[PDB]
């Protein structure tokens, strides 16, 4: 029902931490 940000940042932050958990270095290594 169009959340007021409550279910927006929480949903857009999981993939960021997921990206950070498997984030590669600037030189790939």
């Amino acid at each position: 029902r169009l959340v007021p940000g409550a279910a927006y940042a929480l949903y857009g932050v999981w993939p960021l931490l997921l990206l950070l958990l498997a984030l590669p270095p600037r030189a790939y290594a």
